[PDB]
């Protein structure tokens, strides 16, 4: 904030991170409360195999295991992909665009944001499920029937990474506009208010990180470059759908979930 450019900046991520809380009912910091028992939140009940599984069906309260649990997963993105439609309407310049381009830029958006997310309720022993009240293991994900054996693996193994950057919801909330206002996502009209855009959106999370990181070097584009991680967690679960819909010809999609993944890659 020390020349007039700079505060503008500021204000920008202060905006930003007003309309994150808003939209966004569990934030990272309201997650970490609940895995790291502090008390300022409660602790969530521990599902860890099939009986812990039927006990918090009771307790949590929120057909084979494994297509309960998928589905369920993808309930939650639906959920997310209303929160993030309401964060992008927030980006300043994002309602003005073409139509077609806000269409496509939560499109090919809104999944690399959920697993950026998803970050935040995850340890390496397992993630917080029903807005923090429940916490399913790492293991038994990994024990579910094929083909759902390893879905999770992938996000776990982004989530350990990305944490170790130990970002706060006020990074968080610019680095989500970001990813967003990507220039680059297929099918758009016009690129350059788009890029004008996320310019302004660069230049702003690049001031957040050094005052809120000031001892932690090149953080800006250590955060970028895990923009690769996103896109491949992404381009596997794809394909993990397709193989799912050969075998499970009885699973439903949301019809918000069944858009997104229409000719995505
Ligand atoms: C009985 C039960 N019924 N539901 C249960 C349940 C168990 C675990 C849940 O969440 C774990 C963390 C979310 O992980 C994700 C989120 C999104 C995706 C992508 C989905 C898509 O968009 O295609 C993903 F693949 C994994 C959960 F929400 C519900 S237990």
């Amino acid at each position: 904030g020390l020349n007039p450019e700079s505060a503008d900046l500021r204000a920008l991520a202060k905006h930003l991170y007003d309309s994150y809380i808003k939209s966004f009912p569990l934030t990272k910091a309201k997650a970490r409360a609940i895995l790291t028992g502090k008390t300022t939140d409660k602790s969530p009940f521990v599902i860890y195999d099939m009986n812990s599984l039927m006990m918090g069906e009771d307790k949590i309260k929120f057909k084979e295991v494994a297509i309960r649990i998928f589905q369920g997963c993808q309930f939650r993105s639906v959920e997310a992909v209303q929160e993030i439609t309401e964060y992008a309407k927030s980006i300043p310049g994002f309602v003005n665009l073409d139509l077609n381009d806000q269409v496509t830029l939560l499109k090919y958006g809104v999944h690399e944001i959920i697993y950026t997310m998803l970050a935040s309720l995850m340890n390496k022993d397992g993630v917080l499920i029903s807005e923090g009240q429940g916490f399913m293991t790492r293991e038994f994900l990994k024990s579910l029937r094929k083909p759902f054996g390893d879905f999770m693996e992938p996000k776990f193994e982004f989530a350990v990474k990305f944490n170790a950057l130990e970002l706060d919801d006020s990074d968080l909330a610019i680095f989500i506009a970001v990813i967003i206002l990507s220039g680059d996502r297929p099918g758009l009209l016009n690129v350059k208010p788009i890029e004008d855009i996320q310019d302004n959106l660069l230049q702003a999370l690049e001031l957040q990180l050094k005052l809120n990181h000031p001892e932690s070097s090149q953080l800006f584009a250590k955060l970028l470059q895990k923009m690769t991680d996103l896109r491949q967690i992404v381009t596997e679960h794809v394909q993990l759908l397709q193989v799912i819909k050969k075998t499970e010809t009885d699973m439903s999609l949301h019809p918000l979930l069944q858009e997104i993944y229409k000719d995505l890659y």
